[PDB]
């Protein structure tokens, strides 16, 4: 799929809110994650302890992870597609290391939006959302054909 310009403005313009507050937007994401699909908490081994949302929001651990993964999310969507380098060292990641299912990145996709939607409301109306979605349906296809050729492809 290819994403039009006036796209990725949408995308990157409520981007650039959430830029304000990395480590929030990231903990709230990962809190969002994790209460709505707890069998994604069984992946983090690092995590797996923790029985409550309030011992989520004390965790510094959870809050570093947070902003490693939305650090990383964002230099993939300001590539606006030509992300293929990006892509490489974290398809290898997830898939061998981690063990990953495409199935978990739908997960987390949808925590984006949920939040997105929840703390930007003037600047994620339906057309935002649309784009944002297309943007994440983008790097899930391209890390589902990267696990195929990896020999994952799960
Ligand atoms: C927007 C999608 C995601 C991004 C950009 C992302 C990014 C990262 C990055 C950059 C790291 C650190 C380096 C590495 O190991 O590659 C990491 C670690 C990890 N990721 Fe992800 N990730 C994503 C989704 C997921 C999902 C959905 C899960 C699990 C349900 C997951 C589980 C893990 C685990 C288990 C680690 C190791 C955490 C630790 O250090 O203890 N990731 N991820």
């Amino acid at each position: 799929m290819v994403l039009s310009e006036g796209e990725w403005q949408l995308v990157l313009h409520v981007w650039a809110k959430v830029e304000a507050d990395v480590a929030g937007h990231g903990q709230d994401i990962l809190i969002r994650l994790f209460k709505s699909h707890p069998e994604t908490l069984e992946k983090h081994d690092r995590f797996k302890h923790l029985k409550t949302e309030a011992e989520m929001k004390a965790s510094e651990d959870l809050k570093k992870l947070g902003v490693t993964v939305l650090t990383a999310l964002g230099a993939i969507l300001k590539k606006k597609g030509h992300h293929e380098a990006e892509l490489k060292p974290l398809a290898q990641s997830h898939a061998t290391k981690h063990k990953i299912p495409i199935k978990y990145l739908e997960f987390i996709s949808e925590a984006i939006i949920h939040v997105l939607h929840s703390r930007h409301p003037g600047n994620f109306g339906a057309d935002a959302q649309g784009a944002m979605n297309k943007a994440l349906e983008l790097f899930r296809k391209d890390i589902a054909a990267k696990y195929k050729e990896l020999g994952y492809q799960g």
